[PDB]
DNA sequence: CCGAAAAAAAAAACG
DNA sequence: CGTTTTTTTTTTCGG
């Protein structure tokens, strides 16, 4: 049936997409492990990719507020241009 | 502290770009739930399926390796 | 702040104390498995055998969890026709 | 034979010890539970816990260090009493 | 926002 | 010692 085939449909993308997902945290692990085996401190490391994404997060607010200001500047500019 | 540095720079882009993915992947997943949540379906049980089923590849898995030591310790009983 | 002091203290201490009962039952375990050690076991696969019962009573709670999403859904289906 | 007993009765032993944690465990959370319904902010509250815990280890080694000066005085004391 | 459920990070046991 | 699981903290995600 249409209901039965949907569900099928709907489980067989999640558990694909989670394949993808666990292949690519695997990956992850592994740029971990040759760090580790360079000599790196990896707890460190796991430390420096959560401040970085802390602060890319801050800069994106920063950016999207900038743009709200450069939004009302555009109705400035075409305001004096045409009258 | 000169030389691994510029490794050290791989590394966390090489990490950055695998996080990206994953999140893209996240989205995709969250996406066919919520189309089939605009399809009539419930979210929480199709989860629970999924997670079920995971369990349960899981636990086979776990067997196996149930075996495997099984296997190991006669092994290591009868060489020895 | 101040009258909060007390509750504060209670808290912190009942949970300190949980938590000493705790690792006293992880060590128990330890001495458990460690005695079988010493009768020739193998703890690791002592281990594994207390896991995987533990995955299966976790996976017929979950059946059961399931289940029980079943039939509410059911009720939700039936009771929201009027 | 005795094995198969020993086995079972390890393995009882072991799940009624787990009985035993997963209550202590759900026993603390709840006390957790409560305490925010008080008000309180849980997680400075697991830090406080986790940092006298720290201070108890490191009050611990420090008395074993102790103790190794009282035994060491013990024994000039023990020679003392025979001068 | 809450409460459960996943994941990351931290801590510890085993050889 | 270190590694390789276990335990806890942090985060997700639907409601």
């Amino acid at each position: 049936s249409t209901a039965q085939g949907q569900l099928k449909s709907i489980i067989e993308r999640v558990e694909r997409l989670e394949v993808e997902k666990a292949e690519i945290m695997e990956q992850i692990k592994e740029v971990y492990a040759e760090a580790k085996g360079n000599g790196f401190d990896v707890k460190v490391l796991k430390k420096v990719v959560r401040i970085r994404k802390q602060d890319r997060a801050k800069r994106q607010e920063e950016d999207a507020i900038l743009d709200l200001y450069l939004s009302a500047i555009g109705e400035i500019l075409e305001h004096h241009h045409h009258h």
